[PDB]
């Protein structure tokens, strides 16, 4: 395969569906990642997470960075070979973690203390995307400065142009190095908060420094979906047809499904929670102590399959650990079997019709 | 198959190796049955208990009791369709929960609070097989009343006494209750602490009243090792030869190996602790943290072929729940793999050779 190429199969209005093409594998669009945390999707093996359909998952470089360590990983042959999973991964830069988990910010970087060891580490655009090429990232994410929500349009301005400048320094910092130009690709982010002038001067450096794909950063923080929806309305237009479209931290259902009718390609997101057609249920709650149906009537997922949810329920509140590893199995692959329907309807130009009976059901 | 039939296929010394068969499947012995807690096998989807070799896992009385409930899970449609495991499960009595995790006792049995909800509880023979019964357990345990470690000659034979009478208590409950006698089995349990002459009696009132499998019971509770291989010396032989010897709560592989030497047929037993042919190893050490090699050099569990030390490392210190899978999965191989050769060197009646070459290298 090469480095990387994506191509649009089919369109429907603003929604598209396709391929990514990598070294490590291919990746279907509409997509959904899961998260790794410390270098593991959360009580799953990889075996398992590639058996729910995902084709891609993310990494962080803020986690990472701090247990087990870049240096470490690379002296053990790579994330991929560390964890178990041979397929495309995508890391972020560290950057929104920094600012959420553990700080002295410049245009420089940014120092801050671990909140594990208390340590000290000076994280910068060089450094990030150094620290990516260690792990052995296939698809590498610019080191940005994200805007807290609400940002006056002064902060957001002055963030959203550092963080074109961090840009810039990001795409030197990849191409100067050129096992990881050669192998992996870099994706730019958009930043702005919710003022159009801004996402659209966003939009136009990105462009100009040039992406193998763009992110829209600075949102799903706060802002509620209607927000969001009416800042992607103008904003994706913004961004290059022809690269991947990837709107970081949002996963809830709906919000996947209306992101992809205003042009997203790529999501990732982060209990008794679990997720059904019909809507969300708690698992915990007592009504279904001895309901012996799976946690979803359709769903295909190896849990459905084998176990009701009175058992599930029983695990969760015992705090067993094969709880949280049926729970998340499931809702991995419910996540899954959506962006497969997604893409699907886009094939066959009936999404929008799908759109409707997903919210009709959904929230009925 | 027949509701039960022991059959003893090779011989060395007082080892034994062999099958029982049951309506639910064949159990190879020796035989490891690990533990499952809250209908659960900590941390382990039922088809991977299986994977590992395992042929029966063992279910407790006391800690189902109180949640999900006995009655709960026989109207869910028993132990088996719960949690998701078709063959043999064993189960005990409760007694011995009762006095280590929640009490009144008396002729008649136990009364108690649960250490959860702290409601109350009467525990008796007649309750003991009954609850079994609604959970469909094959194998029954007697009810009993352990002995503490160390006892007096008068206590230890007193509860011993008593655990006669509620063994004979325990048998025509069982019997009486048709479809529990005609497909599941029932052991009665040895006790007497660590005196020879209370032994015989219990031996012979137990081989009196007659049952399907004998266990040895009030070892393991703080006498060590050679205490422990002491009493079994002239504690087996008392019990029947022709009918399976279970040793309760043995689970270290030197153990294992001494009481298969001593004429035991099965075993049961319940952090970062992995078994090694050169040992026992502790994971979360430094000396770990970049460790290439899997947990051990020859174990042909899917955790060795799969991680490294120096990836487990990183997961349990970083208390991820797959550092508890991988962990549980390769110990829980470890040792159906010990069994395995066990039983393959008692039937080429070479035991006694594996049992020196097993301990030359696990203790060097
Ligand atoms: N809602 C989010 C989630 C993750 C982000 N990561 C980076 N680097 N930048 C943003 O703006 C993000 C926003
Ligand atoms: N070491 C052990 C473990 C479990 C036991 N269970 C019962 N019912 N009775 C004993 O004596 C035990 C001893
Ligand atoms: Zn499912
Ligand atoms: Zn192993």
């Amino acid at each position: 395969r090469p480095r990387f190429s994506f191509s649009i199969a089919a369109r429907e209005g603003k929604a598209r569906t396709g391929t990514i093409e990598m070294k490590r594998g291919v990746i279907r669009t509409p997509a959904f990642m899961p998260v790794g945390t410390a270098a593991t999707v959360k009580a799953l093996k990889p075996e398992t997470v590639r058996a729910t359909g995902a084709d891609i998952i993310l990494g962080n470089t803020y986690h990472l960075m701090l247990r087990p360590g870049a240096e470490r990983i690379a002296k053990l042959g790579g994330l991929h070979s560390f964890m178990g999973w041979d397929r495309p991964i995508l890391t972020d830069s560290g950057g929104y973690q920094v600012m959420s988990l553990s700080t002295k910010q410049s245009e420089e970087g940014v120092t801050f203390k671990s909140h594990l060891d208390g340590s000290r580490h000076m994280l910068s655009p060089e450094r990030s995307i150094e620290i990516q090429h260690l792990l052995g990232s296939d698809i590498v994410m610019a080191f940005d400065e994200c805007t807290p929500y609400p940002a006056t349009p002064s902060r957001a301005a002055s963030s959203m142009e550092r963080s074109m400048r961090w840009a810039k320094r990001s795409r030197d910092a990849f191409d100067s190095r050129k096992e990881q130009a050669e192998n992996a690709a870099l994706f730019g982010i958009q930043q702005g908060s919710v003022f159009e002038n801004l996402r659209q001067q966003s939009a136009d450096a990105l462009a100009e420094i040039g992406f193998d794909g763009y992110a829209v950063g600075g949102l799903a923080v706060g802002e509620g979906q209607d927000e969001m929806f009416r800042v992607l309305d103008f904003s994706v237009p913004m961004l290059p047809d022809d690269k991947p479209h990837y709107l970081m931290g949002v996963g809830k259902p709906d919000d996947i499904v209306g992101a992809v009718e205003r042009g997203i390609d790529m999501f990732d997101c982060v209990n008794g929670q679990a997720f059904t057609w019909d809507g969300p249920i708690n698992i915990r709650n007592a009504r279904f102590s001895e309901d012996l149906k799976p946690l979803d009537s359709e769903c295909h997922c190896a849990v459905c399959q084998k176990w009701s949810r009175a058992y599930i329920h029983h695990l969760i509140r015992a705090g067993e650990i094969l709880g949280a590893m049926l729970m998340t199995e499931h809702n991995i692959a419910f996540y899954q079997q959506l962006m497969q329907k997604i893409r699907d309807s886009i094939s066959e130009g009936r999404f929008s019709q799908f759109a409707q009976d997903f919210r009709a059901r959904y929230f009925a």
